[PDB]
């Protein structure tokens, strides 16, 4: 049963699919301790999105299963008989979850506290974070896509999701011979359009292509769309986070009764400030709800806001190099060894992070029995899941094997990374695996990984459903 599990995993690591790949692959029985595979273990490679484990696990132990985000509505002082305030002033402090529906119930409180008109101008503040919008390794041509979509303390996140700043832009076609209509979404009046996109013939060949060309706020829209085409929705990031914030503000005020008399810009909450007066407030849900479309979907966006987060709880510096050795630091204390660890980021994007597979699964470990082991095994993609919320990123994977329903696991994926981590709950005792591969020149090798994870949920003793 030992034996035969060795040699069935080699032969799985025998396919073509990883000619040239290095792979790490670790599984660990968790109630014992005994390692049941090692191949690799100690072998440094690029995570993906498997860095998000760290990153998650950090943050519960610095921010807590508890933390909550606020946001603010301050004016100088309050309005009076007039109702009347200068400058007005958003501030955000890195809340992930934020939408368009908690901004108008802002400006409703601003409106039902007697504000009826800013004579000055309304001011986004994301200075809980710095400015520093993108990792250094990040890729420019990565930009316009939702999963390199700028960093701030002001964002706001669209859709059940909560993918944070960008806007949904939506192309519909119109007939044959004329512009097709784009439709920025959110950031109507905020990001510039570039339509160059026609409406082809009924039947000919979509070719429409959505863009934010490299150090714009435009929205550049190429190519053609079938008359018969379904409408095509995008998300494309903007720049500035916080002043799309501040501008949908504007419209949520003016929608609340509220008339700003000013201009919409970035600008944090002055010094000479007295007292300020707040007129409206917004708190989000606690990380540990927060964690379930964060993990579930691999959310970029939510793993970097959270790792400045942690620099603004253990340093009051809401950034990178301050938050990435919070994390180093946090997992330490946990008893995890971080030696073969190299932090570039929280969400696993840059291709400078670092990982082996023995360190992984040793996190896996000690998040097991923290105090927040359940709001963390919660948080990953559950094999073969058809909900969304649940299976996550692993929905249509698994479905109908042993492991279905019983294998809770994050991936990681990009050019020449994949990676499957996770447990195994089992009628023996619940495992621990990591697979991460990289270097491989074909598909994402996924058949390999879930034929893996099948076999540790039939060595833990498992069916597939029927
Ligand atoms: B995880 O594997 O989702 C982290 N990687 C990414 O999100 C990613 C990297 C490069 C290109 C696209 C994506 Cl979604
Ligand atoms: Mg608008
Ligand atoms: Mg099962």
């Amino acid at each position: 049963r030992l034996t035969e599990l060795r040699e069935d995993i080699d032969a799985i690591l025998e396919d073509p699919a990883l000619e040239g790949a290095v792979s790490g692959v670790v599984v660990v029985d968790t109630a014992t301790g005994e390692e049941l595979y090692s191949r690799d273990g100690g072998e440094q490679l690029l995570p993906a999105s498997n860095m998000k484990l760290f990153t998650a696990a950090a943050a519960l132990e610095v921010l807590g299963a508890d933390h909550s985000f606020g946001t603010e509505v301050a004016a100088e002082s309050a309005p009076g008989r007039r109702g009347e305030v200068q400058d007005l002033y958003l501030v955000g402090r890195g809340d992930p979850t934020l939408s368009a529906e908690d901004l108008d119930a802002m400006a409703a409180e601003v409106a039902a506290s007697g504000v009826r008109t800013v004579r000055g101008d309304l001011y986004a503040d994301d200075t809980w974070f710095d400015s520093e919008r993108l990792v250094d390794d990040w890729w420019p041509e990565d930009e316009p896509y939702a999963y390199s979509a700028q960093i701030s303390a002001l964002t706001v996140a669209h859709g059940e999701r909560f993918d944070t700043g960008v806007t949904e832009v939506s192309v519909t076609p119109a007939a044959e011979g004329e512009p097709a209509d784009v439709d920025l979404g959110a950031a109507e009046g905020y990001a510039e359009l570039d339509n160059r996109a026609v409406t082809g013939a009924a039947g000919s060949a979509n070719t429409l292509v959505i863009d934010r060309p490299v150090g714009t706020n435009t929205i550049a829209v190429t190519g053609s769309l079938p008359a018969d085409a379904a409408p095509v929705t995008a998300l494309r990031t903007v720049d500035e986070p916080a002043a799309l914030a501040g501008h949908l503000f504007e419209e949520a005020l003016e929608s609340n009764g509220v008339t700003v008399k000013g201009d919409v810009g970035l600008g944090g909450v002055p010094a000479d400030w007295q007292d300020a007066e707040v007129l409206a407030d917004h708190t989000s849900a606690e990380l540990s709800e927060i964690l379930v479309p964060f993990m579930k979907f691999s959310n970029n966006g939510h793993a970097e806001m959270l790792v400045k987060s942690i620099g603004q709880e253990t340093a009051g510096a809401g950034t990178w190099d301050a938050g990435l050795v919070g994390v180093e630091e946090a997992l330490s204390g946990l008893g995890v060894d971080t030696a073969g660890l190299v932090l570039n980021d929280g969400s696993g994007l840059s291709r400078g992070n670092l990982v082996t597979a023995d360190t992984v699964v040793d996190l896996l470990g000690q998040a097991g029995s923290a105090p927040w082991a359940q709001t963390w095994s919660a948080s990953l993609p559950v094999a073969g899941e058809s909900d969304p919320f649940v299976g996550g990123t692993l929905a249509n994977r698994m479905r109908g094997t042993a492991a279905e329903g019983v294998v809770e696991a994050k991936t990681g994926t990009m050019s020449g990374v994949s990676a499957l981590s996770g447990y195994v709950p089992g009628p023996e005792g619940e495992l621990a695996f990591s697979i991460v591969n990289n270097g491989h020149s074909g598909p994402a090798p996924l058949a390999v990984q879930d034929a893996i994870a099948v076999r540790l949920a039939e060595y833990a003793g498992h069916q597939a459903p029927e």
